[PDB]
């Protein structure tokens, strides 16, 4: 059953969980972690890389990476997601 997603955070050695509605496009999402990461308030980032089904982790900066993933968390079975900060 379809409801909400999780991103897990992936830093150079931090490691955050946020929860992003299926319904936060490609920019309330951006925003989402980049509010989440406003801790710092002193760089975010504009560029995320999630895991993919295969295994193999892909750019995401729009809705098309953002959907054309989500409609494979159905697909991996996962109601979370993996998302890379460098």
């Amino acid at each position: 059953p379809l409801g909400s997603i999780l991103f897990r955070i992936s830093y150079n050695s931090e490691i955050f969980t946020l929860l992003v509605e299926k319904v936060w496009n490609f920019d309330d999402l951006i925003m989402a972690i980049n509010s989440k990461i406003s801790n710092t308030h002193i760089s975010p980032i504009t560029k995320i890389k999630y895991q993919d089904e295969d295994g193999d982790f892909v750019v995401l900066g729009s809705d098309e990476d953002w959907n054309v993933a989500k409609e494979m968390l159905a697909e991996n079975n996962e109601k979370f997601l993996n998302i890379r900060l460098y």
